[PDB]
């Protein structure tokens, strides 16, 4: 755990994109996560006060596509940031909160064999 191997961006993309596609495939559950939260449109000006580091599927996709992840745990961390933001901000009865919980179920199943294979 002290030796950090090198990952090429195209390799990470090939390995990790199917786990992101698994999240996009969830419908309607991925719909609130396919674009960044817009607190102006949604009328929630306090959103950025509570959620200091916004994250969504389109941002994760862009970071994968543009080679911004150096290691696979940085991708896992962004996915979980998106989950934790939604669980922090939203009430437990809300569609977003429940949809988030479903995505986290899906993602944990998809990501496990991929992380084992990347090392
Ligand atoms: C509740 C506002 C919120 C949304 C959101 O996407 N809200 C709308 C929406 C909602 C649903 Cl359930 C389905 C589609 C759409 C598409 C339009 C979109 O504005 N996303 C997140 C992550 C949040 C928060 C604050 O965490």
């Amino acid at each position: 755990s002290m030796r950090k191997k090198i990952f090429k961006p195209e390799e990470l993309r090939q390995a990790l994109m199917p786990t992101l596609e698994a999240l996009y495939r969830q419908d309607p559950e991925s719909l609130p996560f396919r674009q960044p939260v817009d607190p102006q449109l949604l009328g929630i000006p306090d959103y950025f006060d509570i959620v200091k580091n916004p994250m969504d599927l389109s941002t994760i996709k862009r970071k994968l596509d543009t080679g911004q992840y150096q290691e696979p745990w940085q991708y896992v961390d962004d996915v979980w940031l998106m989950f934790n933001n939604a669980w922090l901000y939203n009430r437990k009865t809300s569609r977003v909160y429940k949809f988030c919980s479903k995505l986290a179920e899906v993602f944990e199943q998809e990501i496990d064999p991929v992380m084992q294979s990347l090392g």
